[PDB]
């Protein structure tokens, strides 16, 4: 599929860099009203936490040449004016954040765009979540939201443990690294006070849907799943800590095998699984969903247990916004 | 009541800080075979985290004298070798971190010493958390624990949470600050593989004993909780998440009335109440030994909730060493 | 006397912090349209670098009140419009950063403000450096710049070392703390590239103009003095690494007894002088605009050396401001 | 040529690591009676600065198997007792830190080793920095030294500089990313007081003779240079800061010139040139010794100028063990 992204922040360069180091898609659009062609040869190439761009970045004629691709640059703030169309992009990846709406995201269809993937959670638009409900996307949806990172991180996780065992009831915690949305130093916030104190000087309480969002992609858990967050110091990765209270009786044991076995089957890729003594780092460019910590979790009881897993916010994320496009495609 | 320090380290300096600004304990004898007097001066005025030392400090005849007091120094490797006697030492403070059982820690009563505190938790030595079983203590007791920083955050909600409405079962995590245990960069921890990782970098899963503690203060929560920790690059003040079921239906406003009610009576100076927009910096060298957050929690239902407590552990804990001492010499 | 303050930033609050503590000047009214009363209320109380307000804040019929104390606020986006001469402010404090040409500083006497000191180098208008050429200022001069963090830090240190020894030329690097122009993240920064990488992941190199400024509030030193730095992650703290050749022979002791004269003398409060083991944080909070670290510098020969001086970029600057304001009032 | 390698600490795993991603040596024995096989497969596979091992790494039969090659692996504490000559161990890297002087170092040869090189200062063997003055190795020495990380990234420099301008003097300063020599918290560290307070909170100024012992492989510059360091919270990659007096008159242009020329030429691979906006992460995992950055650097006149040069501590280093080791069998 050819595609284009509207968006050069983290999303749209990771989902760009993804698209080249994966090769399963064709990026030949970029669109971004702030940030010009040698801006972005820039930007994509030096990376501070995932490293310098493997391959080539050059500005040629005009275009974002990435090795040896030519990409088509623009610069508009009203998405309805990009010719989409004309640049071949038969889908869009919304990363800016600001359109998530099914109404504003609609805006890309007016340029020529086929189809139009929300790099983000969306009021109204049908969310997927890789290897848990994407088989139930079908050709009469245009406008489609890939979720969030946190909800692509429990998501895989608790559908294993609710086919298995049967979730009654979960709060989950998540520990994440910094956010753009942060501040380097105590400046305003306005909407979320905490959110504008020093990002490297705290441990920040931060509210978050994305343990209720995963009652949507898993209809059965709806309404039995909520959470908050804690934004740490570090750089990238995240990690999910789910307590729930379990059904059916599951010795710690169970649970790993349970979640080993969907590792290396059906949820492959997707969610991984571990018995090392892994930190933070360990998962720096993961491409995984969610990484079960089977050494780091506890249980209380076979009814009550503590459930860790591992994502990179950024990659993983990213990656998934690529294999969505690419079943979006084979459903064509 | 006299008071002798065994170990210079954060606790022990910290307590000594403490024991200053108070009053009524007064240190008058330090042993460290590893910190000399003029490095104990330098050490003890200088704080990253808490800031200079708000008085006087010097070396005098051989002699560590802050604020004017004299005091006495040692510099024993073998604990039952100091003469914590001669030196008028009635209470010792064991914070080396190394003398934790009943058999070592009572080395310091072959010097003199009559009572020794010992400020870690203890395989066999009684443990005592202030506000929540320190009534327990009597004068028999010649060797006692101040059990841990987490614990003495985790119990004294624990305590206002099952009195009021009853924990059937919860599981906690910490994620706490960065600990003299862990590396700068990933070295070696032949016991502990986690812990050797980069401490600036990463996220670190850990395991404490914490949560199983409380229900050592709190006999009808044994075995009823249990948890594990997260390290982050923060340099102090940790943070207790605490996820219960409740036997009695309790709204969160009821968990607020109740928890705010306490800290303003029984547990007032232990146990802090906050609905205020806070991140971890807002606990530096705060006193108590947790502080709710009420914002920060969150609950799924009248029977299942996340609770959300702060506390300094360098700074509260030490605060709690000198109220138990305090607590002890009233009882003599 | 009754100043009034332009935006409620670092420096602002800062500034309206300094005041407060020492009844030098009494701010009386504050204008930020980014940042509403109560909002206000929460930003000047808590802060995470230096500690929770000593003293009381609270929002009270439309003013706050700080230490009893009503100010006046002001949501005016364009400083023409800011009423200053109506709620009583003599001096205005000009912090937002956005208004440090004398063109538009000068919007505020056009609201009734009688003076007006930007709190930050100035294209054109009068730049001034306590302790080095504050007594150039006379009461012709209706808007005056305080120069910048930096400039307060070289400025006293280069007085001291070129009125006693000359320097034929020097150049200097400031290996700076964070600041809110920096990004958490990956980021976009049009104009400086390098300063929209992860800023706590990073060092980085940055443009400064602070040596060369020096040439302007020290004459003779126009054009013997430049530099440059480098961002690195740290809250608040920042030194000065100045290498300069000097014209008369200076052993290392003559520069550490001369430098500690002028800070017990002339720049007294000023130029601060230390032989102790100082790390970054020995400073938080320190009002001094530069203190001299005898044991960090390095001499190569009697003409060549490297010396190195301490400034808490965000306390100390602020201080002067206050002080400059002071200054100005004796004048009037 | 086949190597051992005693100390799998960050040098020692790193010099293996650089050693199988080259294929330049083979490593053949591994000598730390501290790091139990099992460890090193865990530590040589998983680092948090330079990611997981692009390889294989197992444990087959009491061997350390790395990309299907098995190392002998030792437990001896005294090298005189460890079998090199059996495994076949030409070479040995003396990596920990202790056995750096001619005679400690020496305990090598007994056990079969032909030669051993230290992965550190030597205070009398000799010390080699590729690029500079590596052709004055010969066939009679038995033990070496790589100098220092700092040493190996100002020389080249220093080299190109002396080369073509003529160094009067020079004082340096180096940005230094956090050690595993320092600590996590406030701890004890006699000999230097302000490396034991904690790394991740401050600048920490240090003392360092890598600048002095650039005079020792540069002959010319003996007694030109010195100067000292500052430890900041990054956990790798460090900068050089010179500043210098030229004898010949030298325009920025110039120096950019002869450094970019050198680096595309006789120091391909050892001294590197950018004139893009880099930071430090952009130089993690980079091979380079120094790799000169043309921005960032600046000049007061034709005569004194302040120069800047990156370098991976880590990375580099060891790359140069390796490319030392290479050189010196050539010439077997
Ligand atoms: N700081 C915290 O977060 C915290 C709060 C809860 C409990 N604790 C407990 O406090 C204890 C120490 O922690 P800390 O942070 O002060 O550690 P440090 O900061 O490790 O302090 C320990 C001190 O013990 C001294 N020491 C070592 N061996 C000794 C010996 N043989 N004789 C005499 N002195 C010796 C050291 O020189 C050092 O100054 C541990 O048991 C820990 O579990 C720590
Ligand atoms: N903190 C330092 O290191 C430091 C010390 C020396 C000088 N300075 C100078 O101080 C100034 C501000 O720095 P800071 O760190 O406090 O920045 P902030 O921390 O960016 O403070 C600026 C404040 O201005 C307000 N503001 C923005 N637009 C406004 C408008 N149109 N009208 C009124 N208020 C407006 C913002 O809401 C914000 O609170 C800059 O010019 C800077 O160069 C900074």
């Amino acid at each position: 599929v050819k595609v284009g992204v509207n968006g050069f922040g983290r999303i749209g360069r990771l989902v760009t860099r993804a698209a080249f180091n994966s090769g399963k898609v064709d990026v030949v659009a970029i669109n971004d009203p702030f940030i010009d062609l040698h801006y972005m040869v820039y930007m994509f190439q030096y990376d501070s936490t995932h490293g310098k761009f493997h391959g080539t970045v050059k500005a040629e004629n005009g275009k974002l040449v990435i090795n040896g691709k030519a990409i088509t640059i623009f610069q508009e703030r009203d998405p309805a004016n990009i010719k989409w169309g004309d640049a071949g992009a038969e889908y869009v990846v919304e990363s800016t954040g600001v359109f998530t709406t099914m109404e504003k995201a609609g805006a890309h269809l007016k340029g020529g765009a086929k189809r139009v993937i929300i790099s983000a959670p969306s009021a109204d638009a049908p969310m997927f979540v890789m290897g848990v409900n994407h088989e139930k996307y079908d050709n009469s949806l245009k406008i489609v939201s890939n979720a969030s990172c946190t909800t692509n991180c429990l998501a895989p996780l608790a559908k294993v443990i609710h086919d298995h065992f049967g979730i009654v009831e979960g709060l989950m915690t998540t520990v994440h690294a910094i956010t753009a949305t942060q501040k380097t130093v105590d400046g305003p916030s306005g909407k979320l006070w905490r959110d504008g104190r020093g990002a490297a000087q705290n441990i920040i309480p931060a509210s978050t849907g994305a343990a209720k969002a995963v009652g949507k992609v898993i209809p059965e858990l709806n309404g039995k799943l909520t959470g908050m967050a804690f934004r740490v110091p570090t750089p990238n990765v995240s990690v999910v800590d789910l307590t729930c209270r379990l059904e059916k009786a599951a010795k710690y044991d169970d649970i790993k095998k349970v979640v080993k076995q969907a590792s290396e089957g059906p949820l492959k890729g997707i969610l991984g699984y571990t018995e090392d003594q892994v930190v933070s780092c360990d998962f720096n460019s993961d491409t995984h969903s969610s990484t079960f910590d089977a050494g780091a979790g506890i249980a209380l009881n076979d009814h009550f247990v503590k459930l860790i897993s591992w994502y990179d916010n950024e990659f993983g994320y990213s990656n998934r916004v690529v294999d969505l496009m690419v079943h979006m495609a084979s459903k064509e």
